[PDB]
């Protein structure tokens, strides 16, 4: 007996990509074979989750926020506001499209981004919002709409960490303009690679799908189409390239949506558990869960600790000694990644495909400053959701190794 | 019996897939598990078959273009020279990175971007071009390298229509600076949806890696990797998002990759009898090889033929008589598409992504003269290679309705 391990499958896994293989098409540019791709099955499918009226599947998480930036019509001269907290991708999908991302400090006790900030980063360039539901928490949403509206802004929802969450029973994703998702490997919903895009537009639903398949729609109407007429076709309303994801990753995303609410009941049900007993430990504080999200899907279950009372470690070493206690990977239980500005893995200065009016200098970027966002790697620990998957007793060792811990350091 | 359809797949491919389940590794990002990832794997034994020292799998041809162009510091300001007669992702990939693509006509006889066309395009701005080995010929690659040399300019081929193609003793995409490749289901070497870049440069190389890594690269050595740990670390000289390929599909590259050069000698076997039955025919032109090629990879068998001689019928025409003379599909057997430029999917001024400098105007790209390229649509005939794995008996089918079509016309 180990703790859970991530990805998961099955037989029906399996037989999803029999399935594939059956009908011999292995991406939607291809032709009909007879039936529905997996693509539109899977889009159908998760339209029908998040209950919001159009989805298209895409090739990454990365690339689905790209897309939702072109077709809000945002280029050069433009600024997007994005958390400092978050994967990179956030804010070099901006710079993608040629716009400036533009940083905000986060909550202290959501690590989500701070609406009391949003305001006085916007300037008469700004077009548009990302925010970030981060690992188990959702961006205050109501809060985010009202400067959107009074500031004339979009809102684009990176829902990377955060497939089926609830806020004022509306999933993420289908309460901002356009909703972007992953399906890289360590997420909720996952095929290896692979990236959700969802709206309630119907224009944004025509200019997204020509924006991943090389400006091309669905035909009018798929129940005319014989074996062997191609199903996408010209349109040529906006410039689009090949974004389009292929038929065995619709298909494990098929199958993998079937259990994916049940799945993030387990895992939140958890969550609850260590939230009530973490919060009885002097000096450990979990986060602030709003009163709105009725269903909040956690990728990462995430607690803060006052170094103060933990003898002076950081987040590094506090999460060394709990790996070496409860035998877990790197992986599943470390601090938080440091935020985008300082993170190395964010250079626009490094290449010329970048405008040289967005990608700064160095310096630029560095010098930023954003404390909340920069303290949380050093005091917080973050679980990977496959470990809240685990039985009861099992995640107990962790609150006992949590205790164990305090005790060392109580005086 | 029937014609050859396409994909083609065993038993041998569903072991693959099952591989990657067994892994449960299903992205490159994703940690170690005991064993090498199918992309390495796949890379390595690209890299043995291109007979070139870098391989770097991505998602798709389109996005090999793109990475192929920032790998090389191409940017705002800058020109890239390409075929008229292509994919419009051969351009667009261009403008992607803020660069503006310079069309040159292609020669009569191989639809190949003409290498007398070349120096005409060039300008102070110019700073590479991106020849493409269309349909089942390649670009002259002497003269092209001799321009490029002489003028400074780098060199990207765009192999998506030649896997394995052989010039000079050098495979396609081995001969210019970075070599890029389409995996997506109509192509040779397929898995769906998939890219390949390959270069000699151990520079362009990491490079590459972190263009597609979110700017990380391989670990120092895999050797030393324990189950559960990171194989892609930081690096940071390059900024990069994630354009990684997925582990399904690294698998069944790496088991179509074990047929690719016997089915291409199938199907250059087949191409050849084509060319020396209709070369027969009055009126029928087939493409000009020439003595450099020792292998072509006919990812589309062509052949011209002369109005004059046939009623005046436009190459749409001829195809249709043919498909209903041989029963195939319109995905098999039809005329080369518009040429980029005139293309309804070619439309850059329609998005604010694109720069306003390079995006232009309707009229700019539209207005655009380019002979040759434009007349190849109206007489010419594309044969998919799927059908160039036919057994002899049956192609000579397709050569007895040319011929029968020819005696019509015949006076
Ligand atoms: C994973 C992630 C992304 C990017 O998705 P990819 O599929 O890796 O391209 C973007 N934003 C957040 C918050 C993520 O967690
Ligand atoms: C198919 C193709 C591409 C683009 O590849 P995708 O995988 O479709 O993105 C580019 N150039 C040529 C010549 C192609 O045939």
């Amino acid at each position: 007996d180990h703790w859970p391990e991530w990805p998961q499958h099955s037989d029906r896994t399996r037989r999803k990509i029999e399935e594939v293989f059956q009908s011999n098409r292995w991406a939607i540019s291809g032709y009909w074979t007879g039936e529905e791709s997996m693509e539109r099955k899977f889009a159908k499918a998760f339209a029908d989750f998040n209950g919001v009226p159009y989805c298209v599947p895409t090739t990454s998480g990365s690339t689905a926020l790209m897309l939702a930036l072109e077709a809000l019509g945002i280029g050069e001269g433009d600024e997007v506001i994005v958390p400092s907290l978050t994967w990179i991708a956030t804010a070099t999908a901006v710079l993608n499209v040629n716009a400036l991302p533009v940083f905000v400090d986060v909550e202290a006790d959501t690590y989500c981004i701070d609406p009391q900030l949003i305001k006085s980063a916007i300037t008469d360039k700004t077009k548009a919002i990302i925010p970030v539901h981060l690992f188990g928490s959702m961006a205050n949403m109501d809060e985010i709409n009202e400067i959107a509206q009074e500031h004339n802004l979009f809102v684009i929802e990176d829902c990377a960490q955060s497939h089926g969450s609830v806020w004022n029973n509306q999933r993420a994703g289908t309460i901002g303009d356009i909703g972007a998702f992953s399906c890289q490997q360590g997420k909720v919903l996952t095929a290896g690679e692979g990236g959700i895009i969802v709206t309630k537009n119907p224009r944004l639903f025509e200019l997204i799908q020509q924006l991943r398949a090389d400006s091309r729609v669905y035909c009018d109407d798929s129940s005319e189409l014989m074996h062997g007429d191609m199903q996408l076709v010209k349109k040529g309303d906006i410039q689009g390239s090949n974004y389009c994801l292929s038929e065995f990753q619709s298909a494990i995303l098929l199958d993998q949506l079937q259990e994916l609410d049940d799945k993030n009941a387990i895992r939140e049900k958890n969550a609850m558990f260590l939230n009530d007993a973490l919060s009885k430990i002097d000096g450990i504080k979990v986060m602030k869960r709003p009163p709105q999200v009725s269903r909040q899907t956690y990728y990462g279950y995430v607690f803060r600790f006052d170094p103060v009372k933990f003898g002076g470690l950081n987040a590094d070493q506090f999460c060394e000694i709990l790996r070496e206690k409860l035998n877990m990977g790197t992986f599943y239980l470390h601090p938080p990644y440091l935020p985008v500005h300082k993170n190395p893995l964010f250079c626009p200065w490094t290449k010329n495909r970048y405008l040289k009016s967005v990608r700064k200098t160095e310096a630029y970027w560095r010098g930023l400053h954003y404390p909340v966002s920069e303290r949380a790697s050093g005091q917080s620990i973050v679980i990977h959701h496959a470990i809240l998957l685990a039985e009861p007793s099992h995640l107990s060792l962790l609150v006992d190794a949590v205790a164990e811990l305090a005790r060392k350091f109580c005086v």
